[PDB]
């Protein structure tokens, strides 16, 4: 399964954007999972922290130039990383700089 028991709450928190209305649900793993297999990943690293930071290097060579499809699985995947790692996040932006500040030493 990609979400245990209670990561799965703590994603159903997590918002979408800063101070935001939406917040995260199955869908947005089911829809990351399906995106993957279009762009050649391997859906089943969504499974571990190990697994998703490697999906995010496969990726974010691409992420400056990406389209809104790119942009948002990229997104998700980060919060996802954070869940698995059980880095604490109010939303999107703080599990991206959290990412940020861990390589950045
Ligand atoms: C101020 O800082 C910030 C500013 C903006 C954001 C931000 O936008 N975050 C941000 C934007 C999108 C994110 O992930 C998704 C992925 C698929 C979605 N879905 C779609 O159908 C979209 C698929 C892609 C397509 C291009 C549009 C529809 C369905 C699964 C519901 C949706 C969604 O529409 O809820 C959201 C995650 C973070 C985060 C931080």
């Amino acid at each position: 399964s990609v979400l245990s028991g209670g990561e799965l709450d703590k994603w159903e928190k997590i918002r979408l954007r800063p101070g935001g209305k939406k917040q995260y649900k199955l869908k947005h793993i089911v829809w990351a999972s399906r995106e993957l297999e279009r762009f050649a990943v391997n859906p089943g690293l969504l499974e571990t922290s190990e697994g998703c930071r490697q999906i995010l290097g496969q990726l974010q060579p691409s992420l400056q130039t990406g389209s809104e499809e790119l942009r948002s699985l990229y997104n998700t995947i980060a919060v996802l990383y954070c869940v698995h790692q059980r880095i604490d996040v109010k939303d999107t932006k703080e599990a991206l700089d959290k990412i940020e500040e861990e390589q950045n030493k």
